[PDB]
């Protein structure tokens, strides 16, 4: 509806607006986000990161490979177009685009494999400096995008990549993609890692809580969907040592301010505690349970993968997609019920505990 294309001068002259200027970690994030799009779209399964001793970063993936076709209107390869311009848009007047990286880099290189050609192009301070050419050939099914870049010292407090932060980030990302394998190679500290979580979130709560949780084997929703689309979640009840694990994600973007997906998980848990209480007549007469009680001592991680993530206001901190709320709800209800119906011992230990919670709340009302 409103598409906006500009040059890179805005970014160059307000870096703090388009990246965190402490170090290049964010620049790397932006490129991982792009690989991650291909992983979410189902075309990619690898993201490989090398940190070189010259302080450049290289991020590679086995995705479809950045487009190379000449834009009928802009007269320029897809890849050049994305690289040498800010793209933005909306309905009326991060996800800032890789051209931010290009801009704040002294040198950036891209190597693409599509259609059995290997393409190459170099840029400097965000301007093309060597034409897109075919430098090799490759099997038709050998595809991907590979970018290496030399952040430009003048923009950053420090050019040194904060290593620990990146590794944490990469671990966080793999956990949320059982289909993804992330290799990482720091040539400066001579160290390599590989993350592959075939298992998924399974174990994470066990590990991060290491207290007695209920259920003892926290509840897994493994890759539930319908094409509306994808729910992974893990949850259990526990108690304090301030061990708040309450994490939520859309398309791997942290939602520190919750929304439709979180709401959805709150409802469906309630929904199926109500339904289970009634089914077995586990009521007590002046203890009407509420949605908040079933949630009070809940520890969880919910990660949602959806086609059109609409957010709240200016930043991508809260998910506002009306209708994930009932997509997350229906699943958690049915899914949890089945477990409840099969788990007398723990299902009733859970209800009794939520009753204590509601009971204690009702008391505090004078
Ligand atoms: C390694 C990082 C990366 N990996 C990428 N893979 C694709 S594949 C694709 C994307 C959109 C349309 N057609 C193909 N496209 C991209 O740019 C749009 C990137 C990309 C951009 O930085």
């Amino acid at each position: 509806s409103i598409e906006v294309l500009t040059g890179l001068d805005p970014v160059k002259k307000r870096p703090g607006m388009y990246t965190n200027i402490e170090n290049p970690n964010h620049l790397i994030q932006e490129i991982i986000d792009n690989s991650v799009d291909e992983v979410l779209a189902g075309f990619a399964s690898k993201i490989n990161i090398t940190l070189y001793e010259d302080n450049s970063i290289e991020v590679a993936d086995d995705g479809r490979g950045m487009p190379v076709d000449i834009h009928p209107e802009h007269k320029m390869s897809g890849i050049e177009l994305i690289m040498t311009k800010l793209h933005s848009g909306g309905k009326f007047s991060h996800g800032v685009g890789v051209s931010v990286v290009n801009a704040l880099s002294t040198r950036l290189e891209a190597e693409i494999k599509r259609d059995g050609n290997v393409y190459h192009i170099v840029f400097e301070d965000g301007f093309k400096t060597k034409d897109l050419e075919i430098i090799d050939n490759v099997g038709k099914k050998n595809t991907g995008t590979k970018i290496r870049f030399w952040p430009n010292k003048k923009y950053f407090d420090d050019i040194k990549v904060n290593f620990k932060a990146l590794k944490n980030l990469l671990e966080a990302k793999a956990i949320l993609c059982k289909a993804l394998t992330i290799k990482y190679s720091n040539e400066i500290k001579k160290e390599k890692l590989t993350w592959h979580f075939e298992t998924g979130l399974k174990g994470y709560l066990d590990h991060k809580l290491e207290a007695e949780t209920l259920p003892a084997e926290p509840f897994i929703i493994d890759n539930f969907s319908n094409g509306d689309s994808y729910l992974d979640a893990v949850f259990c009840w526990c108690e304090d040592p301030s061990e708040s694990i309450k994490n939520s994600y859309v398309n791997l973007i942290p939602t520190p301010q919750d929304g439709t997906h979180v709401t959805g998980l709150k409802n469906g848990i309630y929904d199926a505690i109500k339904a289970y209480i009634e089914k077995n007549s586990l009521s007590v007469k002046n203890i009407k349970i509420t949605a908040n009680d079933s949630f009070a001592q809940l520890n969880y991680v919910i990660s949602v993968k959806i086609t059109n993530p609409q957010f709240a206001g200016q930043t991508k901190e809260k998910l506002s997609n009306k209708d994930v709320t009932n997509f997350v709800a229906t699943a958690v209800k049915d899914l949890l019920t089945i477990w409840l119906n099969q788990n007398p011992d723990e299902a009733r230990q859970i209800v009794e505990n939520i009753s204590k919670v509601a009971q204690k709340r009702i008391n505090a009302d004078l």
